C-alpha cells in the first residue's frame, strides 16, 4: 500500500462519495475525504474484527460512559495504521499539507472531562492490546457548549461538530431498539410481570470504529441517537397552524441527545437526564443481550451470560444496568429472581471516581416511579434483600447498632421499612422505620452500584482506600473482596507518539527502538541518559520548538502575541473554586506586584520569564467559576500591555480548551499545575499526560500527583501545601476565628481591591476568601492557607529553570518515570483482576 | 461496462458506504447499495455535463416549481444508461431480482399531482434532448401525506421517505444563500435601499441529477433544505428546562421543509405558506445570479442577463421571483429601475395551469407587508407604472371604461390609488380610488405574474384560449404576443418502455426499431397494423398479463382477491367533488341494483365483466372528499363479497396512489375515466399516459381530452355529457327550479338511502345533489344532469368490449394517436417559443 494509490483513493472519496461542489476547492473539503480513505481501512478491519469476535464467542468487555472525548480521528487512525508517511505525501500531490488538513476536523463533542478522555484512552488500549470490548454511549448533537471568551468572560454557544455529518462514523440502520418512558405495570396471566402503556421512542446504532495501534484489532464505540418513527409527527396539528406541537413528538425524542449533562435544577431537566441514563441503559443491554443469544444459538444457557458477559459502569450514570437487566431477564426471559440476581451480580461492576460521600448521584423517588415504575418495583426487592442480609450479618441484638447500618447502606433513604425489617423497632414502630414527609424521598445510586456490582474500584490508590475507609466504609466491612484499585492512565500513542513527533524520534534514538510505543516499561532505559549533554539539547531543542506552535495558537485565537523563550506554566482543567485557578492566578498576581516595586535590573535578578496560560470551561450557571475567567483575563489585558513588565511575563487564557487544544499546549508545556486542595481530586489524567512530555508538575499531595511523585522521584516534583488529613481541621480552626493569613496575602486582596485590573474591582471575589463562617464566603479552599506555602514553591520552580541542566535532568526523568501511568498496563489490570476476558488475536 | 463489474460495484457500496450490519442481508440493504452504483454514473456525467455548460456558456433555462412528483429512480436510471439488463444479471449474481429490489425505493414525497409530474417529465425530457436547464425546488420531509384506507375512509400519516436517507443526492455544503423574513428597509448614505433586521434562515442545496435517455447530458434539480447554524440553538433556554425555546429557532427554519402544501386557514399557516415561496424564490435566484456572474467573468454586462437566463414559474407560487429579481438588481448590484425592469421583463415567464378565474392566488397585503416589506414596495412601483400604461393606452376620456381596466389590471387591489392616476376620478374623490375597509387589501399574484413575464401560456389549446378570453382579457388586448399555448405532454421513456416492457417489445417488432422511444413520433407507423390479427393478439397478451402485477398490487393492499379476465376499468385522480368519482362510482351502483334486479342468465347477457378501480387522494380538511372514499370503500365491501355477482364486477379502491402506483396501474387499464364537468379541466397529463399504453378512454369534451380525441380518432374515444359553454346555463337554470332529473337517477339517490351499503345511510352525500341553491348543495358539478347520458355512453363501452377484436383495434389506433402528447415536443416549443434555448450537446 504506496503513497500514489492512498491519493487516488482520497480523489475518489472527494468526487463519488462527494459533500461539495465538483469546482469548490478547500482544506476541509479535502479533510472528508482524506477521512474517508482512512475508513476504509477502518472498515475492513472492523468487519474483521466483528466476524472473528463471533466465531470464537470469547467473553466481551462493555464499556458503558456518559462521556467519550474522542477526539479528532485522523492522525490517530492514519498513525495506528502506520500510513503517516505516505498519507502526508499523497496529500503533497493533490495540494495539500497533512497538519493543515488534521486541523479542519472538529472535535466530536460527545464528552467533557476526565471520564470521558479515560474512557477513549481505555478503547485504545483494549484495540491495541486485543481485548474483546465495546464502548456504549450517546451521540450528543450540541454537546457541551463551545466556549467562546469576550471581554464579559466566558459565554456559551452549542456545538456544530454533525452539520455536515460525522466521517468516521456507520449508521446501523437493522439496528434500532425501542426504550419506554412512564407507563404502568400489570400482572398478566401467566402470573408474570408486563410495562404497558407510556411514551416509546427508539435508539438507533451509529458505530464508531477504533483502531488498535500495530494491528488489525478494529473495536468498536457504539453510540445510541434516539428518534421517533416519521408517523407520529401530527399532520392534523401541522395544517392547522401548530407546527411545534406537530414537532412535539420528534423533539422530546430528539432531545435526549441534545445537550451533555443538561441542566437540572428544573423538573423537566430532572427528567431528561434521567431519560438519558435510561436509555443509554436499556439500549445498550438490549444489544448485549441480542449479541449473546444469536452467538449462542441452539445451546443458549442464560447461567453462561456472566462468562460471556462484562458490564462495566462507570460511574454512577448507568446505575440503571442493575434493575434493567433484572427487568429483562426476569419479565423478557422467564427466569426467576434468584437466577436472575446472581447472574446480574456476575455481570455488572462499578468504577467510582469521587472521594466526596456528598457528590453521588441522588434521585427522587416520586420522579423515578413515575417514569421507570418497573424499576423501582424492581429496586425496592433489591432494598429488602440487602437489608435482610445486613439483618443476618449483625443485630436484633444490638438495634442502634442496626439502625446505624441500615442508614449507611439503605438504597431508597426516608422510606417506610419493610415489615419484615420494620418489626425489630417496636415500642407501636420507631420514627426512624417510617417515610418523614419532613424530608424527600431519595433513591442512592451509588448504593445501588455497591449491592449489584461484583467489584468496585478507585481510580488511584489513595482514593480507593477514601472509597474502603470513608465512602462505602460499612459495605467494606460486610464484602470486602469486592473493593479494589485500578490506577488510572492514559495512552502513549495519542499523548506522546503522535501529539509529539520531535519528541518521540529523540526517545526512539537512545532508547534503540521505536517500540517504546507499545511497551513503554522500555522509556525506562532513559534514566541513565539523563546527565548526557547532547540528549538534553535534542530535548531542549525539541520543546522549545513545540512552544511555537503554541505561539501561532495563543496569536491567533487570542490576539496576544508572546516570545517562546519564556517559561511555559500551564494550568489547564475546568474552572472550579476547588481546583484553584483563584490560588494560581493570585500568585501570578503577587509576582507581578513584586515586579512593579523593584528596579528593572532587579526584575531580572528575582524573575525567570514566564508565559502563563490557563484553560477550561466554567459550568454555566456557576457564578463564582464564571467570575474567574472574567477575572484572569483582566488580569492579561493588564500585564500584556504593560511597558515594565514586556516578555518576563504574559498571562493568557486559551479559550475552548478540548483535545486538540491539549495536544498542542501539552508538548509544549514545562510546567504543568494540578493544585487542588487536597484529597478532593480522586486521580487526574493530565497529570500523566504532562509528564509523559517532560513536563514538570507543581501540585499538592492530591490524586495522580502522590503516584506521580512516587514514580518520577521526589526530588524532580515541586510539591507544596496542605495534606488531606489536615483540611477538615484547617476549617473548624477557621470557623472558630482561629486562622490568621500571611500578611502576603492580605496585600494581593487589597492589591486587587485597588483597581489596578480594570473598572470591575471584584471585592465580591475577594470576599469568598473572607469571613469565617457560609456557603460561598470562608475560603473553604484554603487558598489563604496554602499561599504562603505555594509561592515560596514557585520562587523554587524558578530557581530550578534558571539552571537548564537541572531542569531538562528532571524533565527526561519524568519521561522516564511515566511508564506507569500507561492505560495498557490499567487495561490489563481490569481485564485480568475484574471482567476477566483474555486477548483475542485474529490469525 | 458488463454485468461482472457492476456485481462488484455493488457489493463494493454495501460494504464500503454501508448503511447496515455486515451479516444483515435484505432486498432493501441491496437497493440502497445498487441505487449507489448506478449514482456512479450519474456523478460522471453530471460533473461532464456541469463542466461543459460553464464552458460554452449557452442560455441556461430554470423550471421553478413548488412540486416535483419524481417517483423512483432506479428503473428510470438504469433504462436511460441502457444497463436495464446487466443490472438484472448482475443482481441474480448476488441472489436478487432487479423488480424485487426496485419495489423497496420509496417514493420521494416531493410532489403531488399534475403540476409536479409535468415538472418531472419536462427534465426528463430536457435531458434527453440535451437542453441546458435546471429545476429548482425545495426538499421537503414529510410531504403531503402517505394515504391509508381504514373501515372510517382515508387517514393521512406522515411520509417516511428520508428516514434512511436518499441514495438519488448530494449535499452542496458550499452551496448555501441567506434568506431573510420580516425586518425593515431604511435609505443609507448612498441613497440605495437597505433591507435589515428581521429573521435570517439558510438554503442549503441538495443536487438530484437527472440522466437523459441515450446520452451522457446529465442535467439537474436543485432542491432547497432549510436550516439554521447550530449556534442559535439556545443553551440557556435548554439548560433551564424550557427544550422546546432552545429548539425555537431551528424549529422555525426547519419546518418551511416539513410539509407540502401547509393548510392555510390559520395566519401561521399563511405565512408558512409565504415563506416556502420566497425561500424557493431567493435562494434559487440567488444561486441563479451567481452562476451568471461566474460564468462573465471579468467581462460582465447585466443587460446580457436575459440573453443567458430564462426563468419559468409554474403557475403562481414562484411569482415573488419577479420583485426579488428586481431587489437584487437594484438592490445589490446597483442598477436603476428601468435597467433592472427591462432585464426582469425578459427573464421571467408565467404558466398557468387553472381555467377558474377564482382559483388564482391572493394574499393579504399586511401580512406580505409585515413578511416582505422591501418587496411590496417594489410591487407597489410596479403596479404604479402599470396603471400609468393603462392610462396611456384607453382613458381620460371614457372615464368608466378606464375604471373597468383598472379593476381587472391592478395587482393590489382596494388599495389607495397613486396620486397621478387618483387624479382623474375627482367630483373630492370617488369611492373607488380609496381603501374600503369593509374589504381586505389584497395583492393579486396572477396579475403580477402577467406584468412580470415576456411570455404567458396555457397547457391546452381550450384551455390557453380561456386564459386570453375569461381570465386575462383585458391583458390580451393590451399585450397580446404575450399569451402563448403550450400542450402538455408525457415522457415516453417512463410511461411506456420502462412501466410497459412486454408492450415496448410488441411495439418495436412491427415498427422496426426501438427508435420510437426517443422519436416517439414512428408510433403512426402502428395505424396500418391495427387490424393485423396477430399483432391483435401479442397486444392482448400484454394487456392481460399487466393486469396480473394489478391482481398482486390488489391482492396484498387491500385484501380483496379479483380476476384479471374482466375489463380493467380505473378513475385514478385526486378526490374532488368536481373530478366527479361520485358519477363514477354512482354509475356502478346503477349496475349493480340492474344486476341485482335481473336473473343470474340475464346479468351475463347485459354486462361484461369489470374491475373498477378507484385511487387518489383528498385533502385531508375536505369533508364531502372524504366521505366520498368512505362510501366507495362501502361500496367495495357490499359488492365484492355479494355471491348474486361473483368475479362479473368488482370496486377497489387503491390507497396511497402515487407514481409508483400508477406505473403498475397505467399499463394494465383497459378503460380510464377522465369525466370532470365540462371546462374545469385545464388540461390532465394522466389522460395522455392511458392512451400510451393502449387504453381507452371515457370523457367529457374537456381539457387534454378533447386533443386527445383529435388524435386518436372520434371513432375510438368515449364521449359523453354537457359541453363547457352549456354549463353556466344549466346552472342558472337550476337554480330557477326548472331542472329535472332522470327517474333512473332518483332510482339510484333512493337506492343508496335504502341503507344497503352499510350503517352509514349516506342521506348527507346524496343531499349534496339536491336543493336549487346553496353551497356545498344543488348538484353545482352536474353530476344529474350529465348521469343519463354517461351510464348510456357507459353501455356502449360494453357493447365495443364484446367484440375484442374492435376494442384491441382502437386500443392500437390509442398508441398509434399518441405521438403529439410526448413532452420531448412540449419541451421543444418551449425552448424555441419561449426560453429562446438550444441543446448543447458535448463532443
Ligand atoms: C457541590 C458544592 O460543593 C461546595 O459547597 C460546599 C460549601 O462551600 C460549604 O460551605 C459547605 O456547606 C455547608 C454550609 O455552609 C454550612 O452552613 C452547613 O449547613 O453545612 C453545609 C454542608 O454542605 O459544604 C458544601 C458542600 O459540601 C462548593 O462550595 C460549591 O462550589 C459546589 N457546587 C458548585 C457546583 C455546581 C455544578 O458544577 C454549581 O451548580 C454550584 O452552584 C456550585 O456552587
Ligand atoms: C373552491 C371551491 O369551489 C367550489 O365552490 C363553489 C360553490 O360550490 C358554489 O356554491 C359557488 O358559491 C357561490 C354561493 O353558493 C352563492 O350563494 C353566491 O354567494 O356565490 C358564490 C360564488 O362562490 O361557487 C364556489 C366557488 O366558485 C366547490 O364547491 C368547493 O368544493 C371548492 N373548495 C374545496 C377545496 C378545498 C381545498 O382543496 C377545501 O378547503 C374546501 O373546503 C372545498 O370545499
Ligand atoms: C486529559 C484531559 C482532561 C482531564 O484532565 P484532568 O487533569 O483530569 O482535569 C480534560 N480535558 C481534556 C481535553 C483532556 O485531554
Ligand atoms: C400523471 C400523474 C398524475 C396526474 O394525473 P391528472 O390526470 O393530471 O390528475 C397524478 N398523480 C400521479 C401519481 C401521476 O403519475
Ligand atoms: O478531576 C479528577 C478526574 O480524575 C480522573 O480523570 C477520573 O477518571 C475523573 O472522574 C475525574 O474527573
Ligand atoms: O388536473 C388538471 C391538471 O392538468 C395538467 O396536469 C396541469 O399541468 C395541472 O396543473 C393540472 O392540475
Amino acid at each position: 500500500i504506496d503513497s500514489s494509490a492512498i491519493a487516488s483513493n482520497i480523489q475518489h472519496h472527494a468526487d463519488f462519495t462527494p459533500l461539495f461542489s465538483p469546482e469548490h476547492s478547500s482544506p476541509l473539503k479535502a479533510y472528508h475525504a482524506t477521512a474517508k480513505s482512512v475508513f476504509d481501512s477502518l472498515i475492513m478491519n472492523w468487519n474483521a474484527t466483528y466476524d472473528y469476535y463471533n466465531k470464537v464467542n470469547a467473553k466481551q468487555a462493555y464499556y458503558l460512559s456518559m462521556e467519550f472525548l474522542q477526539g479528532r480521528a485522523l492522525t490517530n487512525a492514519i498513525g495506528n495504521l502506520e500510513l503517516t508517511g505516505q498519507y502526508a505525501e499523497a496529500l503533497k500531490q493533490l495540494g495539500h499539507n497533512l497538519e493543515d488538513v488534521a486541523s479542519q476536523e472538529p472535535d466530536p463533542a460527545l464528552g467533557n472531562g476526565g471520564l470521558g478522555r479515560l474512557a477513549s484512552c481505555f478503547l485504545d488500549s483494549l484495540a491495541t492490546l486485543n481485548y474483546p470490548a465495546w464502548g456504549y454511549g450517546l451521540r450528543y448533537r450540541y454537546g457541551l457548549f463551545k466556549q467562546i471568551i469576550t471581554k464579559d468572560g466566558q459565554e456559551e454557544v452549542a456545538e456544530n461538530w454533525l452539520e455536515m455529518g460525522n466521517p468516521w462514523e456507520i449508521v446501523r440502520n437493522d439496528v434500532s431498539y425501542p426504550v419506554k418512558f412512564y407507563g404502568k405495570v400489570v400482572e398478566g396471566t401467566d402470573g408474570r410481570k408486563h410495562w404497558i402503556g407510556g411514551e416509546n421512542i427508539k435508539a438507533v446504532a451509529h458505530d464508531v470504529p477504533i483502531p488498535g495501534y500495530k494491528t488489525k484489532t478494529t473495536n468498536n464505540l457504539r453510540l445510541w441517537s434516539t428518534t421517533v418513527p416519521s408517523q407520529n409527527f401530527d399532520l392534523g396539528a401541522f395544517n392547522a397552524g401548530d407546527h411545534a406541537k406537530a414537532n412535539e413528538a420528534h423533539l422530546n425524542a430528539e432531545k435526549i441527545c441534545h445537550v451533555l449533562y443538561p441542566g437540572d435544577e428544573s423538573s423537566e431537566g430532572k427528567i431528561l437526564r434521567l431519560k438519558q441514563q435510561y436509555t443509554l441503559c436499556s439500549a445498550s443491554l438490549q444489544d448485549i443481550i441480542s449479541r449473546f443469544e444469536s452467538r449462542a444459538g441452539d445451546s443458549l444457557n442464560w447461567e453462561d451470560f456472566p462468562s460471556k458477559v462484562a458490564v462495566q459502569m462507570n460511574d454512577t450514570h448507568p446505575t440503571l444496568c442493575i434493575p434493567e437487566l433484572m427487568r429483562i431477564l426476569m419479565d423478557i426471559k422467564g427466569l426467576s429472581w434468584n437466577e436472575a440476581w446472581s447472574i446480574t451480580e456476575r455481570t455488572v461492576a462499578y468504577t467510582n471516581h469521587t472521594v466526596l460521600p456528598e457528590a453521588l448521584e441522588k434521585w427522587s423517588l416520586d420522579i423515578m416511579q413515575k417514569l421507570l415504575p418497573r424499576h423501582v418495583e424492581i429496586i425496592e426487592t433489591i432494598d429488602e434483600e440487602l437489608m435482610n442480609n445486613i439483618v443476618s450479618k449483625y443485630g436484633t441484638a444490638d438495634i442502634s447498632l442496626l439502625k446505624q447500618k441500615l442508614k449507611d447502606m439503605r438504597i431508597l433513604d426516608n422510606v417506610d421499612l419493610p415489615a419484615s425489617v420494620a418489626k425489630l423497632f417496636i415500642k407501636e414502630l420507631d420514627p426512624f422505620a417510617k417515610y418523614d414527609p419532613q424530608f424527600p424521598r431519595v433513591v442512592r445510586m451509588a448504593n445501588l452500584c455497591v449491592v449489584g456490582g461484583h467489584s468496585v474500584n478507585g481510580v488511584a490508590e489513595i482514593h480507593s482506600e477514601i472509597v474502603k475507609q470513608d465512602v462505602f466504609n460499612s459495605f467494606y466491612e460486610m464484602w470486602p473482596t469486592k473493593f479494589q484499585n485500578k490506577t488510572n492512565g492514559v495512552t502513549p500513542r495519542r499523548w506522546i507518539r503522535f501529539c509529539n513527533p520531535e519528541l518521540s524520534t529523540i526517545i526512539s534514538k537512545w532508547i534503540g527502538s521505536d517500540d517504546w510505543i507499545l511497551n513503554t516499561d522500555k522509556l525506562a532505559g532513559l534514566k541513565k541518559f539523563a546527565d548526557d549533554e547532547d540528549l538534553q539539547s535534542e530535548w531542549r531543542t525539541a520543546k522549545r520548538n513545540n512552544k511555537m506552535k503554541v505561539v501561532s495558537l495563543i496569536r491567533d485565537k487570542t490576539g496576544y502575541i508572546v516570545s517562546p523563550d519564556a517559561m511555559f506554566d500551564v494550568q489547564v482543567k475546568r474552572i472550579h473554586e476547588y481546583k484553584r485557578q483563584l490560588l494560581n492566578i493570585l500568585g501570578i498576581v503577587y509576582r507581578y506586584k513584586k515586579m512593579k516595586e523593584m528596579s528593572a535590573k532587579d526584575r531580572r535578578k528575582s524573575f525567570v520569564p514566564r508565559v502563563c496560560i490557563f484553560g477550561g470551561k466554567a459550568f454555566a450557571t456557576y457564578v463564582q467559576a464564571k467570575r474567574i475567567v472574567k477575572f484572569i483575563t483582566d488580569v492579561a489585558a493588564t500585564v500584556n500591555y504593560d511597558p515594565d513588565i514586556g516578555d518576563l511575563l504574559k498571562v493568557v487564557f486559551v479559550p475552548d480548551y478540548n483535545v486538540s487544544v491539549a495536544e498542542t499546549l501539552i508538548p509544549a508545556s514545562e510546567l504543568s499545575q494540578h493544585i487542588s486542595t487536597a484529597g478532593m481530586e480522586a486521580s487526574g489524567t493530565s497529570n500523566m499526560k504532562f509528564a509523559m512530555n517532560g513536563c514538570l508538575l507543581i501540585g499538592t499531595l492530591d490524586g495522580a500527583n502522590v503516584e506521580i511523585r512516587e514514580e518520577v522521584g521526589e526530588e524532580n516534583f515541586f510539591l507544596f501545601g496542605a495534606h488531606a488529613p489536615e483540611i477538615a481541621g484547617l476549617r473548624q480552626e477557621r470557623a472558630e476565628g482561629k486562622f490568621v493569613p500571611d500578611l502576603r496575602f492580605e496585600e494581593v486582596k487589597e492589591y486587587v481591591r485597588s483597581g489596578v485590573f480594570g473598572t470591575s474591582n471584584y471585592d465580591e471575589l475577594m470576599g469568598s476568601l473572607e469571613g469565617n463562617e457560609g456557603y460561598g464566603r470562608a475560603d473553604y479552599f484554603l487558598v489563604g492557607k496554602d499561599f504562603p506555602s505555594y509561592i515560596e514553591c514557585q520562587e523554587k520552580v524558578d530557581e530550578a529553570y534558571r539552571d537548564q541542566k537541572l531542569w531538562t535532568r528532571m524533565s527526561i526523568l519524568n519521561t522516564a518515570g511515566s511508564p506507569k501511568f500507561s492505560s495498557d498496563r490499567t487495561i490489563h489490570e481490569y481485564a485480568k483482576d475484574i471482567w476477566d476476558i483474555s486477548p483475542v488475536i485474529m490469525p
